[PDB]
């Protein structure tokens, strides 16, 4: 039998007397036994959510099906031959329903007529049909192969940021190490961005399937096809047309990136295997002796009593010593983050288990708590869809925090990971689904090393449907526990994620390896998590698995000092890799962490921008240069903010790197006299000695920096130095957001914050540098001072009333007081 026969339009109508939506009823042409029962009648709606977002929702006309609950991911409710067209005068997107047999639909741009999503079937080829079976949804669009450049569909390790043609991407959260290319990893993000090189260069849109079920997405260059094993089609198309606008639109739907406290941009140290409190104190002390900044010390599962959450090893990490350790960190302006796993050990004398049982908080299967295996041995898993389990989790965190202060939490193993695979329930098509997704690259059963699909959650929800939400739900509950126990802005790092997780948590790339490949893989993954609305992202510096080398670690701290989340972490069976252990690594770390710390106000401003509009901190070159098609395929360079580009060495033995430079003039942030100037964008062979990484700022940008220091608190008390990079063709601008670094509501109505905008423009004989300030009172009360301005990008010197560098020193200006400074040429 054929896979399916598709659907015909039975009726369709655009609702008059309203900002139009379109409603249609589809009927199945013919049943097929392949992949299980076809849904006979579908309700099909297309509607505009905003002018820039089109929503296409396809459900069973006669029965409710699983959808991600509104409480989990709040969003506007669904709307209340021949073609049927839907358009709005203030929308660029035009929707068309084609009454062919089988039927089709397209979305195109009113302005350019470019077709963005084309689900018109090829009548002879059922692989192109919409097929809608209880456990097999198939939706396919053709694509213009050479002109469509796609990014996203995480989480997967790949050597390229742009998706390669001819691959299958599987979304099924799994405890599979990120050192493995291609395989489905810890998170599922069914979003892609499509940048078109033609007809209008840089025209971008986004496509999101809001569905938490397992799926395979097959991309062959001229087509992309979703093959989803449950749920509904609830497809959102975001009009763009710039890549930035796409992410603003996408995060408006899934949630804005959470704000992060200023200290989370400091350097973090962790290792699986630290043996006792004396060892972690020694590591903190050695960082200080090496003069390498260290902001946060982390403890992995070693700190627990026999790997049990909410306990301390009474021999190796005794409470009195841990309390002294944390008090000392805090006296020195440092912070402490411990790990938590979701599985609760089943020991009848363990207080956490006793309380979990009393509140009936655990996931069940066959009516009994589901017994998994993780680090402490036998565990039950809290059901984070159950309000009682969330209350339990809040209470356990409160109890532990009351005994040992903490500054944030790292939540791991929350796919959920299970070290055993349970036998499938006989006869269940959930544990034995008719279509097998490409789990682990080998069509491995979905229950492998996780909680079985037939396990049940609050509201009679199956693990089959809710699996991909577990990590996301635990992050919501964990952030709530932190907010309920401290008035500071919280900090959370989570392994497993789903679309929307960025509203609650940071992420890291997971179990990478100390390999040169993985050093490079960290860049596409960092860029992808920006697109996923999770801009606080990084990889374990020097590599988690396998022993690192001096050279790899030196090149990795050079790159990793620029990740939004910068942490050295390592597995227990490997050589130690704290940055002070090799002199060449330590010397490089001091240099690059020095620059990162000077850039703290800039990272923090970019965090504020990400929370406001979804724009990532670490971004692809084509976010700033979308009209430059040469940037679309770059995977080994990235921007921090608009105009700073990092071009790392990624090969052993190299003392140069061939790096792409977009049109214009670029200046090294490590030596302002070193510059690159290109006309048409091109590759430049940058010198990159063992102790150096290339980081350049482009003309047209102004960045406010503060001084180096050993802690971010100390850094905030230093003077500001403004770096102004002039351009011959456009005025230069920049922005600085300031608050106390820890307010719950960032930029809220309380007004405990200031936003400064900087401007600079050259006349024929003068130069004006100025600022404009919103809420001057607050920055004034914080005493922030701008004592220097450096001006790059001109070929003549300026003073107060080849390229040269002009420095205006001794200013003593309050950052809170708007200024206008007039300079003259020499
Ligand atoms: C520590 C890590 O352990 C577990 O994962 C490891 C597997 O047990 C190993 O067998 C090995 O599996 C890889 C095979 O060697 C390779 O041939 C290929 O099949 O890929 C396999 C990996 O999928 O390596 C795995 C990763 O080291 C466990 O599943 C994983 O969750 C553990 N990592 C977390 C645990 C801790 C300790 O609390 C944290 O330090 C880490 O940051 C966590 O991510
Ligand atoms: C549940 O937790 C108990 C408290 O730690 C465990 O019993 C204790 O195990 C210690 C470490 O293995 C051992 O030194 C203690 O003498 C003993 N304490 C008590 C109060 O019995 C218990 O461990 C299991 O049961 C004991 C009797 C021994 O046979 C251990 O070897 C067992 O692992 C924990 N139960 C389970 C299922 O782990
Ligand atoms: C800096 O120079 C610019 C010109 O490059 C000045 O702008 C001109 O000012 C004169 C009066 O002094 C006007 O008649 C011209 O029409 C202006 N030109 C433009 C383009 O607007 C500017 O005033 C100077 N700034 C200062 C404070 O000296
Ligand atoms: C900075 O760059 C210039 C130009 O190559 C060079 O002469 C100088 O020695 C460099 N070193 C410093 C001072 O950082």
């Amino acid at each position: 039998e054929a896979i399916g026969y598709g659907y015909q339009v039975k009726n369709a109508k655009v609702d008059n007397s309203t900002g139009k939506s379109l409603t249609a009823l589809l009927q199945l042409i013919r049943n097929s036994p392949v992949y299980g029962p076809d849904i006979q009648f579908l309700s099909f709606t297309a509607s505009f959510e905003e002018d820039d977002t089109l929503r296409i929702r396809i459900t069973d006309a006669n029965n409710r099906r699983w959808e991600i609950p509104n409480e989990v991911l709040p969003r506007p409710p669904p709307p209340p031959p021949t073609t049927t067209v839907l358009s709005h005068p203030h929308s660029d997107l035009v929707f068309t329903l084609f009454h062919t047999t089988p039927f089709g639909f397209t979305i195109y741009r009113k302005s350019t007529h470019d077709v963005l999503f084309d689900a018109t079937p090829i009548p002879s080829n059922p692989t192109t049909f919409l097929i809608y079976k209880d456990q097999y949804l198939q939706l396919s669009s053709s694509l213009p192969a050479q002109q469509a450049h796609l990014y996203g569909l995480g989480e997967h390790t790949k050597p390229t940021f742009q998706l390669a043609h001819n691959q299958i991407l599987t979304l099924w959260n799994a405890d599979i190490a990120s050192f493995n290319r291609d395989l489905n990893l810890y998170g599922s993000h069914p979003f892609y961005m499509d940048v078109r090189s033609s007809p209008m260069v840089g025209s971008t849109h986004g496509v999101f399937l809001l569905n938490s079920n397992g799926m395979d997405v097959e991309y062959t260059g001229d087509r992309i096809t979703y093959k989803v094993i449950g749920g509904i089609i609830d497809l959102y198309i975001f009009a763009g047309r710039t890549p930035e606008m796409v992410l603003d639109q996408y995060t408006k739907l899934i949630g804005r990136p959470a704000p992060m406290p200023y200290w989370a941009f400091g350097f973090h140290q962790c290792r699986w295997g630290y043996r006792d409190v004396n060892e972690i104190e020694t590591v903190v002390d050695k960082y200080a002796e090496a003069r390498i900044p260290l902001e946060v010390m982390w403890t992995d599962i070693d700190y627990m009593d026999a790997f049990k959450d909410f306990t301390l090893d009474p021999v190796h990490f005794p409470l009195d010593k841990m309390q002294q350790f944390v008090t000392k960190l805090h006296r020195n302006g440092q912070r402490y983050v411990p790990i938590l796993d979701p599985g609760i050990n089943t020991n009848k004398s363990y207080g956490t288990f006793i309380r979990g049982m009393q509140s009936n908080v655990f996931i069940k299967r066959d009516g009994n708590p589901y017994l998994g295996s993780v680090w402490p041995g036998p565990v039950y898993y809290p059901d984070f869809l159950d309000p009682a389990a969330r209350s339990f989790w809040v209470d356990e965190i409160k109890r532990f925090r009351d005994i040992l202060p903490i500054d944030g939490i790292w939540i791991d193993m929350n796919e959920a990971s299970n070290f055993i695979t349970s036998a499938p329930t006989p006869g269940s098509t959930l544990d034995n689904p008719p279509y097998k997704i490409n789990n682990s690259g080998g069509r491995v059963p979905i229950n492998s090393k996780t909680i079985p699909a037939t396990a049940m959650h609050y509201g009679n929800v199956t693990e089959y449907n809710a699996h991909n939400l577990y990590g996301f739900l635990e992050s919501q509950a964990t952030r709530e526990a932190l907010v309920r126990t401290s008035n500071e802005r919280p900090f959370l790092l989570s392994r497993s994620t789903f679309a929307g997780s960025g509203k609650y948590t940071a992420h890291w790339t997971g179990d990478n390896a100390a390999r040169w490949d993985d050093l490079q893989y960290s860049i596409p993954t960092m860029l992808n998590f920006g697109l996923f609305g999770m801009p606080m992202i990084g990889a374990d510096i020097c590599g988690f698995a396998e022993s690192t080398t001096e050279e790899l670690c030196r090149r990795w701290i050079q790159l990793g000092a620029f990740y939004p989340f910068s942490r050295d972490h390592s597995a227990r069976d490997t050589t130690h890799q704290e940055l002070y252990l090799w002199e060449s690594v330590a010397a490089s770390a001091r240099t690059v962490l020095g620059l990162r710390y000077q850039l703290l106000p800039y990272y923090y401003t970019l965090m504020y921008d990400a929370n406001l509009r979804g724009i990532p901190i670490a971004r692809p070159l084509f976010f700033t240069f979308p009209d430059d098609v040469a940037t679309y395929g770059i995977s080994s360079q990235f921007l921090i903010g608009r105009g700073i580009m990092v071009s790392p060495v990624l090969q052993p033995g190299a003392v140069s790197v061939n790096a792409y430079f977009p049109r214009g003039n670029w200046f090294s942030l490590f030596n302002y006299t070193s510059s690159v100037s290109v006309s048409a964008g091109t590759y430049v062979s940058l010198s990159a000695p063992p102790d150096h990484i290339n980081v350049h700022i482009h003309e047209g940008n102004i960045v406010a920096m503060q001084g180096e220091a050993m802690t971010t608190q100390a850094a905030r008390s230093t003077p500001f130095h403004l770096l102004v990079v002039m351009s011959d063709h456009v005025a230069s601008t920049g922005e600085l957001f300031l608050d106390n670094g820890i307010e719950m509501d960032i930029g809220g109505p309380g007004g405990k914050w200031t936003l400064v905008r900087f401007f600079a423009e050259s006349g024929i004989n003068n130069l004006t540098i100025s600022s404009e300030v919103v809420n001057r009172g607050y920055a004034m009360s914080q005493r922030w001072v701008m004592d220097k301005i450096t001006i790059l990008g001109l070929k003549r010197r300026v003073r107060i009333k080849g390229f040269v560098v002009s420095v205006i020193s001794d200013l003593r200006q309050l950052v809170g007081q708007a200024f206008k400074l007039e300079l003259e040429f020499e």
